[PDB]
């Protein structure tokens, strides 16, 4: 039936590496895999560090016992530490027993992952995202959120792909892969940064048409065809990302368990952009979703 | 910001509970507390035994080792079996060493719950749910997923209020408390059962215009006023539930953060039914949300 919902990955092997950091006044959450936490590297910045910091020098008057870690109500001692990029890596004495399989991936825009939401290294809640276009993600964190991350799970093995850092004024959110490497070209200070444009991922809204007519919605469903260039001129208009043969390719399971072709697909799409909804819904939504990605649809509709 | 995303509680402490339970070529989840397995009586049920089960019947034909329980590739002994109401109790012969705390809790229409939608005793995926007014839910649940339970979490004590058993023709979902009786009338046989009408649960949908003003998204805000019963006029006519003086208690602590009267919310959305949101979005919406509580945008908006 009709019921498609935005799922998140279960959380209970990320739940049991989260840890809080503290660093004089600062309190944030890191992540405790083996013998390392990591967490976003302004854990060392005061309210009066945030305009232009110096890591570099900031990190020069810290010391190992200067990183208060606690996994619970238990305090790891920290016996190193170091900068990569925009992340701290402390070493501590004890390897995380809880520790998963997991793997550091950088994820390319339109991908989606799970938000395990944390405030003082205890989670908090579950949602999916997606790496948007133009590497902001629309989530919900708030004051003391930083540290909280971003992951996917592929039967047992986790990867991370998300540490979160910031919010910026349309209310979207910036952070790091685990390495440290802003997604977009954020930096880690409180200056003026604006998202650029919010494009749509269009090759998630095909597949979340096909899970549509998979589910029994058909009602969107035309009589037309189009070229992927004539498609194109019309995602321009609308600032949905252009559709490349690569992506008319990852939708071919889908494209065919419904028998309907990637261009016919398009040209639903099409009539949808240039005559709206009409205050129909599609799979209980009133607009056009785009962040679930062809392998979520293929997942939470065969199991 | 305007960041504000449907949250499932971490699911870590409910995966330690799933198992999968089998019966002849029937396999569903279970649920695995101290020394009990919980799961849906139809487990013993043949494809040629759903139209109309005499349960009391096919249970004579059933001992303890025809039930097959299986936590990750690991055998529990049944040492006992009873049915109570929808619900079949497996006694083990090993108390589940990852038992969180817990309580059995039946839940009230329009309360919220996460679900953890389940495969062969494995976990799948979470997500948020709110017990609709007709008793059903607005779940994504596949062949095999029967068994999967609905929770919530207080600090450390999960309240488990769900579990699944069927999905009717709207692609809405049933199941029944953790005693096996089921929200609302319906029954685990396979005939023609329809969802009562779908009405809106009121309360939510205001406390979710709070948020969306407690996250800057105030366009809708208007200069009128209105009194409960003229408001409750106007909520029959778009099936929304009437608002009582206990809901407007209740969104006492939204009022009193935000400095507005619930009566005046009510005339906010007065006008959002009659008018429609003019192609606009409220905190990403394009439809007004009614599966957040009060509670729940407090929690959202407060860590
Ligand atoms: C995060 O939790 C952190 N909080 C602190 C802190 F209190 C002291 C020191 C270091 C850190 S990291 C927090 C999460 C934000 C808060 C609101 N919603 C969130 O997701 N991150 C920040 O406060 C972050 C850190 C400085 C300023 N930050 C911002 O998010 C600001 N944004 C920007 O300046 C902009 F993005 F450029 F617009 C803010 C506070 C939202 C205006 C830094 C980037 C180091
Ligand atoms: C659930 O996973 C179960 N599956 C089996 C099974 F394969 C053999 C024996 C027992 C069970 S319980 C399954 C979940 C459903 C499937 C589709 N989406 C779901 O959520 N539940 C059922 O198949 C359920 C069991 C019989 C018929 N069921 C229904 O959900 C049917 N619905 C109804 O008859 C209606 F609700 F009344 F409309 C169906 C299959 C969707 C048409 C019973 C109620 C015992």
């Amino acid at each position: 039936g009709s019921g498609f919902r935005k799922m998140a990955f279960p959380s209970g092997k990320v739940e049991g590496c989260m840890v809080q950091v503290t660093c004089g006044t600062t309190t944030l959450n890191g992540l405790w895999l083996d013998d390392v936490v990591y967490c976003p590297r302004h854990v060392i910045c005061t309210s009066e560090d945030m305009l232009n910091p110096n890591y570099e020098d900031l990190l020069i008057r810290k010391s190992n016992h200067n990183f208060l870690v606690q996994a619970g109500n238990v305090q790891l001692r920290v016996i190193g530490h170091s900068m990569q990029n925009c992340v701290l890596k402390l070493k501590v004495d004890t390897a995380n027993p809880k520790t998963p399989k997991y793997k550091f991936v950088r994820i390319q825009p339109g991908q989606t992952f799970s938000v395990l939401a944390c405030y003082n290294g205890s989670p908090s809640g579950v949602y999916q995202c997606a790496m948007r276009p133009n590497f902001t993600i629309k989530g919900s964190f708030l004051n003391g959120s930083c540290g909280s991350v971003g992951f996917n799970i592929d039967y047992d093995c986790v990867s991370f792909c998300y540490m979160h850092h910031m919010e910026l004024p349309t209310g979207v959110h910036a952070g790091t892969d685990l390495e440290g490497n802003f997604y977009g070209p954020f930096v880690d200070r409180q200056t003026a940064q604006a998202a650029g444009t919010d494009t749509t991922i269009t090759v998630n809204v095909l597949a979340w048409l096909y899970a549509a007519v998979i589910n029994g919605d058909r009602w969107f469903l035309n009589r037309f065809t189009t070229t992927l260039n004539d498609f194109n001129l019309v995602a321009m208009k609308y600032n949905y990302e252009p559709l490349t043969q690569d992506h008319v390719d990852i939708l071919g399971p889908l494209s065919a368990q419904t028998g309907i072709a990637v261009l016919d697909m398009c040209a639903s799409l099409k009539e949808l952009l240039q005559n709206g909804m009409n205050g129909r819904t599609i799979l209980g939504s009133a607009l056009l979703e785009d962040e679930f990605t062809p392998f979520d649809v293929v997942r939470q509709c065969s199991g």
